């Protein structure tokens, strides 16, 4: 199994 | 105000 | 009215 | 063999 890179930012 | 950041990893 | 900011990379 | 990166805002 291949595992992926979540990333997500929230700054307002 | 929001400012924060979240990453997660998804193994399928 | 909000963008978030989306960001996902797959390397292996 | 994979790698890439796709990002993208997403106004609400």
């Amino acid at each position: 199994r291949i595992c992926q890179f979540v990333l997500i930012r929230v700054c307002r």
